[PDB]
């Protein structure tokens, strides 16, 4: 079986970058809409006996992109692909991972069930909002981390990184920032709201680096940055793997004191970058390409958790 | 267990009509979108031990509405509803019911699988594009027919119906028109394309009635009507259960010779009716309400196949 | 169908308390071991058509108790019980809810799969370590909260509760303490380790109340209490729903400065209470009995999230 | 894919013997207990794309060992092993293979379901108590026989084997003894209880050889041996594949007239052999190693039913 | 059949509290007066096949409220309710339960007859003046007791309750006070008039607690309290289930030495509480709600005689 990479319509540039890193052309697929807006999918080449990877991020018109992904998986499965892998850099509905007191769906579990029944044998994703989502599946799920690329960016872009501070915006994700601070051998200052915020960790005259899994409306990072600037930090950075930037996010970032808002390209960023000068993108296509290549070859994927390829 | 009717966002007016016919209020549900356009669903009342019916048609923004339906089903299922029934008047992706020579998905089967894995115990739908779709499910599927309401409309609106002709637009659905002609005791003239059309059945100086399951772009019925008017039919009617009317449909209908284009309200029609004077709507809410009531009470549903309630 | 309550061997006293609150006798069941230590289960009365609840906590000899629960569920299912519900006050393997970087099982998901394949139609549990565990199931899961009973205990046992502080021991569970502080209208001081601990929130001359989901080795609460006593708190309390108290826990509690270590009786506590004078137990049998009664009667279970019955 | 052999904690020596016969080292795995006695499993090497065999017998602390096996299977499955095979020399709960008049579990079926849902693609076992247990699975099950090794032992250890008699202790397993007697070309004397026993087949002045699948409490073989010695047999042997020897078994064997009690090493025997001089062990590690090697290479496994490798 | 709760005009707040505890909305009913002051009742929703509970206490304008209750029962009965239950917390005309030497009506029996002929299938009431009134009916009557709530109030509000004394004001109801004293394990001092009063039971330097079924004009409790204060009781409390407080009652209570006059809310008390600072109310809505719920579900009501829900 050979690797076949197919792109959904959500993130074409990322799929092309992945395909170039693998020395492959993107598989021929027609992904459009019928007149009544139903998804139309046509696999333009035989996938019989091949190892198929479908790249689609949970961004943009999320329900359309998710339907397209499921329809593509189904088409490849009934076309006798030997294995079908969904490469989902940003997992849709990941924030609906529990009920907790409300008569609400667990939408992430529903998405996992739909991916399974569509025929996915394997999932590759990056920085799941909650790693318990891996347990929503019965098929293997490789949850990659942007952390090696983030560490590389910090070392090559922040001159005072040895004295900086790594700040979690909410108490929930402070595990990520502790791992990053341990890797950099720095202090991890913490922030949480009580309309007021409380911060532990000396930030005065230092650089503070907010790290989080995603920025949707940027309410979380803007409040944290306001707090940090209250406590005398010389500069504040925000680093996120998923740059969703919906709603009022671009205006809030423009009016905030961030030196830089760095995101990975798990979601296309060109349109947002046009309207916001302080957004910078870390390419993670090498990590995804290496994960695809290693799953195909039976090589260790977890080696990527700590190594930039 | 009591009947609880919940409406999705696709067809609120139909759900309200159904609820009024059952003497019930619509269940409290919040169905909206998060900032990043992910579906947000919140069941506003306990459904524990209840017989839940969720009304959502495959129309409008089809992928959003389908996701909303699946999320609502999941929310009701994990909220310990005794039974969950999807009331889907127009089944989405019904026209993708086979591959036939192409490397294509069977999207209708995927939709059936998704509805099943979401937790639906029962499906109620109207005039499935292909009744083989019933076999795509392992749960019971009640496929209702608009034919009794169509016959009622014909008898009360076409003065010359005893001399009229019932015409199938494509060879595929001529079964429907034969059933209708047998019920009315009239001739069924047939039409199919060879850019030219061929018609069997005397239509001269008579009324011809085109009957079909749906009109999407109205290419099918406009070509058939052109043929019929070539052969001297005094008036031509089109009657359809599903009035999708996407793309150039309204302009084609406006420029065509139809005396009337009658559709059921399985899909909301007010916006289309604003731009097209010859569209008339048959209310089928009584049929759906009776089907819901009979499934709840253990009464015969097939009795509705031949009786207007 | 009538309610039948069966007790596993793990927590007989809790099952008896539940049965008394429901006005029922415990169902006749023989639960012992064969000579080779395989679990032997014999249902001593017909359960045909009945609503069966099996009470077994994930405590003591956890693997034996889990096997016993699964075997009992299987016996009741193939004996034609109308419905089988596992009442698992402390869910076993709940702390193995993710992999996160290691080549490890997701044991909680395996347990959920085993409960499902054994035939459980419904799960009732209390204060799941991670509420995402609800998504590990496809059957409904009612995750009850000890919080109403905890609030009652605080109001009836701590004279200065209006001035007290609610302290989370680890950053992970601070959601619980924020909910409790909001209910009591008090400040929530927070603690996390950097062998040193950092605390936010005035605790001087006040009572601090540590709240957490469980105390296993009591390393978490003893370190937090040491920190709190460093910052001048007059008294320190610990309140937990699950009192596992394994390993060196009793000695650490005896040598710590806790005014009281309060636990619910989701796990039997008499043996631990013999060796530790500062352990007090909150009975939660009324909450479990009400949940059983409400699921049986189709009444709202979520009403218990905020109301002491 | 390469063979990877992992040992559970139940029978380490057997797993090592199997690994040596295959020219392999045992895979790195940490199998221990958390403080609260929950099983902790950590796969110490990548198994991605490998053919994994996990060796665990249903002996000792049976519920702990079964849980450990299931957790290991789950860990290997979600670590993207190409295939996972449970090598279970003595199948746990095999004697609970039916209900028969009692409101009892079919525990063997539950165990099969649990192994399947954990992710096992294949089962290798030896001398199932009832071969109908193979039908409890939907995955392939290779049920190996100790009979070739038993025949070899008889020919090399009993000088009068050409004149001996092969005796079934209970009527249920006389099929095994008929096969053995046919292979040796000897008479098969039979025994069954009516507190008295009845025997057919001349045993006077001869050697009698009791053959059975397992000896748990040794009540079965001791009663049969008492009967045989009543009828003048010069010596009595017992041969069993599974030497469970629980409860009073060692004392009964010590006080019985057996010349030898021979068991295979499907269960570790060193501790029992310390307290009982007449227990001898047949190594079956070559049979298990050959079965593993042949399943891996696509070679005939049934060839082992009649051939000692 | 579902529970439907309807409120009469007498005690709306109590009915609302009951409905909230049951998770229900009050049934739609118009209860007003025509111009000529005849009661007008209009049931605003179908009660066909439902289990109807009508809440109306014998207080305020007693004859109007009784007529309203009877008219509501009649309306629900001829509207084909499956069952109609009168929830009458304070039974009107209960003190006219006998003739005894006078040419007088037995008005309580007349009220029972009227309730029966109106169509009531069941009566729920609290602390009937004479429990023989239960025999005035041929339908079942559940006579609830305020005693559990009274005991709870005593334990949570009187610091010296272990040394207190429970005093009956008249010889007639001393049964209630003996039951209460037995529950509290205290002495029951007794009082009766000879314009002078005689008291048995040491009350000196102690708290005395008068307990009675009702306080109408408060002549009974004020005389008893005067006696108790003559004999040196440090404080005197009065506790009553029915706080009628008609005529000069408020002035007598204001001029009496009561530390507190505690009543249940079987009768609305806000207006009386405005004019009398020492009146406190025990909510008994949980007891009534539990009785309604248990009668509906076929659960034991007598369990409430000794248990606070
Ligand atoms: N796409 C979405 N956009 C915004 N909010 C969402 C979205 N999906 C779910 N939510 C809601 O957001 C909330 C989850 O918030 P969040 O993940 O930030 O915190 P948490 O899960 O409570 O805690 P933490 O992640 O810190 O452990 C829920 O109320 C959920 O319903
Ligand atoms: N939503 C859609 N809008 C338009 N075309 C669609 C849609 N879904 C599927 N199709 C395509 O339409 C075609 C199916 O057409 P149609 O159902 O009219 O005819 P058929 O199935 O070939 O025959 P018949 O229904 O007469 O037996 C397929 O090529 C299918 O891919
Ligand atoms: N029974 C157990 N006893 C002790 N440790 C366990 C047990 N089961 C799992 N663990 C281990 O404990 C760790 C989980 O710890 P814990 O739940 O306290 O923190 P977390 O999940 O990392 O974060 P948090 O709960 O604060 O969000 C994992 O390494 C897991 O393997
Ligand atoms: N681990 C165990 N130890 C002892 N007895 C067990 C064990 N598991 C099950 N049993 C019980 O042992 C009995 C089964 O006995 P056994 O297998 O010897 O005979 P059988 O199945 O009735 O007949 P046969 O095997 O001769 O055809 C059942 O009553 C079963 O419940
Ligand atoms: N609503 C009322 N208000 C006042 N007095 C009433 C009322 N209804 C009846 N009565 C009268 O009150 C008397 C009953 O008094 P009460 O119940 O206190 O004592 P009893 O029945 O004689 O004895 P006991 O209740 O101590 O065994 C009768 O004379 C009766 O006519
Ligand atoms: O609230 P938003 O800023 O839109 O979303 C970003 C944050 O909200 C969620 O918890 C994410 O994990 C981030 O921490
Ligand atoms: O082609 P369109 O007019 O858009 O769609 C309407 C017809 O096309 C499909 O076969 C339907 O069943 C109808 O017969
Ligand atoms: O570490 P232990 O004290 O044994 O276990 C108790 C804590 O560890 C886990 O995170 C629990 O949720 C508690 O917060
Ligand atoms: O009764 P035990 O001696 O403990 O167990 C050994 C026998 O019991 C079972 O039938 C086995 O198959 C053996 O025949
Ligand atoms: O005389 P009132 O104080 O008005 O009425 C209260 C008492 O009178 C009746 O016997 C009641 O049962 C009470 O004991
Ligand atoms: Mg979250
Ligand atoms: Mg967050
Ligand atoms: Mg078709
Ligand atoms: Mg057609
Ligand atoms: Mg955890
Ligand atoms: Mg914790
Ligand atoms: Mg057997
Ligand atoms: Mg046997
Ligand atoms: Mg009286
Ligand atoms: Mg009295």
């Amino acid at each position: 079986p050979n690797i076949k990479i197919f792109s959904g319509s959500s993130h074409q540039d990322l799929s092309q970058k992945i395909a170039d890193r693998l020395g492959l052309e993107l598989g021929k697929v027609v992904t459009k809409k019928f007149s009544n807006q139903e998804t139309c999918v046509e696999i333009g080449e035989s996938v019989r006996g091949e190892d198929v990877y479908i790249v689609q991020s949970g961004c943009g018109e999320i329900n359309d992109n998710l339907m397209e992904l499921l329809i593509m998986i189904n088409a490849c499965k009934i076309a006798s692909a030997s294995r079908v892998t969904a490469v989902i850099p940003c997992f849709p509905y990941a924030r609906q991972d529990k009920k907790d007191k409300s008569r609400a769906p667990i939408s992430a579990k529903l998405v996992a069930n739909m991916l399974s029944v569509a025929g996915a044998d394997h999932i590759i994703t990056m920085d799941l909002h909650a790693s318990q989502i891996q347990g929503f599946f019965d098929i293997p799920v490789d949850n990659l981390y942007a952390e090696p690329a983030v560490l590389k960016w910090i070392r090559e872009n922040i001159s005072e990184w040895r004295n900086c501070t790594i700040v979690s915006p909410d108490a929930g994700g402070a595990k990520r920032v502790t791992s990053i601070a341990d890797r950099l051998n720095v202090d991890f200052a913490l922030i949480h709201k009580e309309d007021r915020m409380v911060l532990v960790g000396d930030v005065k005259d230092r650089v503070a680096i907010l790290v989080d899994d995603m920025a949707d409306t940027c309410g979380t990072i803007c409040h944290a940055a306001d707090k940090l600037l209250s406590a005398g930090a010389t500069r504040v950075y925000a680093i996120l793997t998923h740059g969703i930037f919906s709603g009022p996010a671009i205006s809030r970032i423009n009016n905030a004191c961030f030196e830089a808002v760095v995101v990975t390209n798990t979601i296309p960023q060109e349109d947002k970058m046009k309207h916001c000068s302080k957004i910078q993108v870390i390419d993670i296509s090498m990590i995804l390409a290496e994960a695809i290549r290693r799953t195909h070859n039976g090589e260790s994927v977890s080696y990527l958790f700590s190594h930039v390829p």
